[PDB]
């Protein structure tokens, strides 16, 4: 019932820039590549697809936490603010 | 299937006390507190309780995150690492 997450190492949110789903799935993390590195979570190019949404891993953060802390996602009021706040 | 998480703001792990159930019962974040304010996820005195084990934000990062994107906990050997990289 939760939003899928999937992640990759494409970039593209710092520049400002308008990311495609091919550059996404292109560069998209393996659990084997992530288990190998975890410090691939302090990339700055790492990219986090909240469902249908590009974050990097600052905003996305807090989403993925409350969903695993209270099995539900923030109020989108919520998100929107904290884009505001840490996204690029 | 997975870990369970839940958040509290009882610290006790830079200063590398053993923290107790009652204390980090008696500061649990609820979903109203941690919408209200997402920056609760910088408090330094943030413990995040995976399934039975108390970690700190850093440490529980990549564990969250793998859980979510690829819907099972990273290896045991692989956590203890991220421990000795991140933890207090």
């Amino acid at each position: 019932d939760l939003p899928s997450i999937a992640i990759s190492l494409c970039g593209g949110l710092s520049d400002h820039r308008e990311i495609t789903k091919d550059a996404f799935l292109e560069q998209a993390v393996s659990y084997q590549q992530f288990a190998d590195n975890p410090a691939i979570i302090d990339d700055p190019n790492l990219v986090v697809k909240v469902g249908n949404k590009y974050y990097n891993w600052t905003t996305a953060a807090p989403l993925l936490l409350a969903m695993q802390a209270f099995q539900k996602p923030l109020p989108k009021a919520t998100v929107e603010s904290i884009m505001r706040d840490k996204m690029p």
